[PDB]
């Protein structure tokens, strides 16, 4: 009577979250595309959490073994990412640090050897930075935000989503809030007038998003219509197609011209001081 | 007249979003918190998404050198990155392909080789899954949540976060919807009834969260011991000490106890199907 052979295994292990792995993981995982579209292959992630001490590694791997599993691993002391290595072999199961490679490159071009100690750890915690707490407010904006109250808004918010029902200006706005900038939705409805506020703030920072349709209810024809001349109307909106990709690459979209914007460059791109 | 001198600068660039990257690179920063805290080191991250061709890349390299930036990078296509390494040496500046190690490593395990196709292309492309499609109904039921309409969604919520207000309810209940999971919050005043709903539902699945107040206002302490006695008379409800933590601790906290009770095994671990 057990929960855990089906499928080939990938064990993501991290002395934190496992976020950052699981990330990078995604995102690989998107080499195989069309092997796992049809079950060409198939894969299991399973995310272990809070790996900070050496009993509790040894276990993961013993497991990982035992499962037949391939271990993908984050780990800020030099000496567990040896046990791991170590451990990998004895059992005789494939492994690869996701990220000492990038903490290292760091090291030498910053010229500061790495601290070795996880966000776990009791050391230097509970130091939240103004960039985090900025993004508590933008959240905070992006989700407390009726129709109602919406003028005033236009003028705080630092993005603006205008587009029909259909554009997936919720997750969005909610996905930018979390980067750090309050976004204000404004839907495009046949038959009710824009607030004359979306027009009088600043311009750059208006961004239309649209579907195309080509992916009874061409009702959606109108509208798309009726929203296309309201940005023909603007011209200086960015008109962004939005079907069929997905939050955060249209995300990037959007802020890699607002930043454009936002400063002028001769290389166009998003910048952040640290 | 120009905008781009000042610290050390670290290139991010991607033939798609450019967010895995930047997600290991804040990761990594991480190992460099002391430096950084003083103001002992500085570091500026730009972020190139879309580098999909290569006059575009070389120009960018051709930037970094200029700007003197190690590169970090993401790209699909393995000429790419030959590409990349190599303009990076006849330019003569630090680089690492933060992700093809772990790319390849799944390919072996596997057993297949990866498309060297990014999201960008035209090929496979509006092929979004049902895993993302989850994350946007996830994500809808969460923020689309008045406290008018609350017993009924305390049935549908797969997560429930109670606490008091300074708690970080509605970010971390946003963060989770973001990962498939439908959240409900419910406040913990001094002087209102909690919805008897909450004691009806599947008691595994509320999560207490609380703050240390140690980091006039004291009624605070007077929340937070009202606060505790609720969580005494309700013992299977985990009680997570809240401040100087991230959303993405908390929420792994969360996920890990939420998947240990929800599927019961050997070994705890969150574990995803593709
Ligand atoms: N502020 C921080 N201080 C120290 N290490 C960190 C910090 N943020 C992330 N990390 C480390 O970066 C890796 C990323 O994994 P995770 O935090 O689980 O996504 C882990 O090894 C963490 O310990
Ligand atoms: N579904 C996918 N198909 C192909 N490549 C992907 C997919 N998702 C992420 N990637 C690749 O993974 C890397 C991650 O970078 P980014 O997508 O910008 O965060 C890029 O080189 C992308 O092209
Ligand atoms: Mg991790
Ligand atoms: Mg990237």
């Amino acid at each position: 009577d057990v929960c855990e052979a089906a499928g080939k295994a990938i064990y993501i292990v991290s002395d934190g979250t496992g976020w950052t792995a699981e990330h990078s993981v995604n995102a690989a995982l998107g080499q195989f595309e069309n092997c796992l579209a049809d079950r060409g292959c198939a894969v299991n992630t399973h995310l272990f959490s809070l790996i900070d001490d050496m009993d509790r590694l040894i276990e993961v791997i013993k497991q990982a073994a035992k499962e037949g599993a391939l271990v993908l691993y984050t780990l800020a002391d030099p000496s567990m990412a040896e046990a791991t290595k170590k451990a990998c072999d004895f059992w005789g199961v494939p492994c690869t640090d996701v990220l000492r490679p990038t903490v290292e490159a760091i090291a030498s071009h910053i010229g500061v050897a790495p601290s070795g100690i996880p966000r776990s750890s009791p050391s230097r915690n509970g130091r939240l930075s103004e960039d985090y707490f900025q993004r508590i407010d933008a959240i905070d904006f992006t989700i407390k935000q009726d129709d109602g109250a919406l003028p005033q808004n236009l003028y705080r918010a630092d993005i603006v989503l205008a587009g029909v029902s259909r554009t997936g200006k919720t997750p969005l706005s909610i996905y930018l809030a979390q980067k750090g900038y309050k976004v204000a939705n404004v839907p495009i409805v046949m038959g009710v007038d824009l607030p004359k506020s979306l027009f009088e703030i600043n311009q750059d920072k208006v961004f239309g998003l649209t579907i195309n349709p080509a992916i009874e209810m061409d009702h959606v024809r109108q509208e798309l219509v009726h929203a296309n001349q309201i940005f023909a109307q603007n011209p200086s909106w960015p008109v962004i197609a939005v079907t069929g990709k997905a939050i955060e690459e249209t995300a990037a979209v959007i802020l890699g011209i607002l930043h454009d914007r936002k400063q002028k460059c001769s290389m166009p791109r998003i910048s952040k001081r640290y």
